[PDB]
């Protein structure tokens, strides 16, 4: 059961250039320098409680509790979210994260258990709120990768094709220091879990969703984005981001390829 | 016959960050130590990194073409050994200058041939101390067919840590020294293509567990010196043994290996 709703925690971190440098080099793109922005969902690789490994399931994930409740027999999934843009973050600066658990509501689908809980990031530079953060988390069991269609990708507006492979799944789960096996453990991922492969990162294809929609859209001030997946992408397929313009200041982001969408996005801009 | 790389010097600046301290503590099952306080033996080198783009890694997923040591033409470089000598601590939180200096380039032939062998000086200095000197030896060797059996005997010692390494080690070690060398997680490219049995256990983890069990095993000793020799390959998940043994007032020796010899050996010398 979940007392706790309304739970907060406090964490700091130094949007520190040396590691700033691995993200821009992950992504290939240059590294802002001191007190420059932060790009977008670059802060995810930041604000990090790293478990000792103890602490951590047979998935690489932390099994442990923590500002969380502990979980083993189900299995975390990054079901989407929603970000509120204010203000840049800075490199170089020390930075404030406020977390607030917000809804932990029970729910039933396929598969049926299915506990669903919203977690809230206020990030604070200077005491200054730069970006609100909210993070759908589902708790469910264990089942086998899902089968069967998914939406086409749409025609658009602007694209990218990205070839993934191993090492850019690596740098990217390096710096967010995430240790989930499903992203670089080959033999883990397929003979333990249903994949035919490897992994490509929800929030990797996220912030490449919404860089090539700034890229194409390069006078668009960021208001608000929306995430979800759909189901995943998976190593070394070639695969496309791309989105369209929908009415003033909104627009729609999808990252897919041939086996359809793994993932669709919602952004809002000036 | 080799000038242009002998004598080449490169400093470096970096900050010796709590984010990345805590990473590192994680992966090792450690404490963090709080700013200001020692940066644990060897932490060091996750510090010090100026990665390249994608479009710069090579294959094997290092950097393509680095501009400092001598090229690898299509030879395998392989992290042969060093020396380090501790005079104070460096400090968390703090910013640190690495100099490094190319110091030998050597063409040696000997059975199996000729490699190129090359060894490279880091000096590291904090608030104006010289807190560290590190030097690596790197030997270029021609792609063969990984070797991997065992020719020193893993001897019985004064203390014994056994360790059972897994993919989330590796990783997390990797991730930690953002090394891209893709042997140490992409089981099917060390396997297919290079042909190891499994993922290959990084050196330097094996000497920071080495030089780490010593120190839990003599906890009032204090590091002046370090030297290790990589023996050969270790494959992940292999259960493997790091040892040591006390020789003299002070001074020991370390060990890495398992049923089948040395993996690497070192020597220690201490206060």
């Amino acid at each position: 059961f979940a007392p706790w709703i309304g739970r907060q925690e406090e964490t700091h971190d130094q949007l520190s250039r040396n590691l700033v440098k691995r993200i821009a080099a992950t992504f290939g793109e240059p590294t802002p320098a001191h007190g420059e922005a932060l790009p977008p969902l670059w802060h995810w690789a930041f604000f990090q409680d790293p478990v000792e490994a103890a602490g951590l399931g047979v998935d690489g994930h932390p099994a442990r509790g923590g500002f969380l409740p502990p979980a083993d027999d189900r299995n975390r999934m990054w079901a989407g979210g929603r970000l509120e843009f204010h203000q840049p973050l800075r490199v170089g600066g020390e930075a404030s994260r406020t977390s607030t658990i917000l809804r932990v509501e029970e729910k039933h689908g396929r598969s049926g258990a299915l506990l669903f809980v919203t977690l809230r990031h206020d990030y604070r530079q200077d005491g200054q709120l730069a970006l609100s953060e909210e993070h759908d988390i589902v708790y469910r069991e264990p089942t086998p990768p899902k089968l069967g269609g998914t939406e086409a990708l749409p025609e658009g507006d602007w694209r990218e094709a990205l070839e993934p492979d191993p090492v850019l799944l690596f740098r990217y789960s390096a710096v967010t220091f995430n240790g989930h096996r499903i992203h670089y453990d080959w033999p883990y991922v397929t003979d333990a879990e249903g994949y035919p492969g490897l992994v490509v990162h929800g929030p990797l294809i996220a912030t490449l969703a919404l860089r090539a929609f700034c890229r194409a859209n390069p006078q668009a001030r960021l208001r608000r984005f929306a995430y979800r997946g759909l189901r995943p992408l998976i190593c070394p397929e070639p695969f496309e981001v791309g989105g369209r313009l929908l009415a003033a200041g909104k627009a729609e982001v999808w990252v897919g390829n041939g086996a359809g969408l793994a993932q669709r996005g919602d952004v809002e801009f000036d």
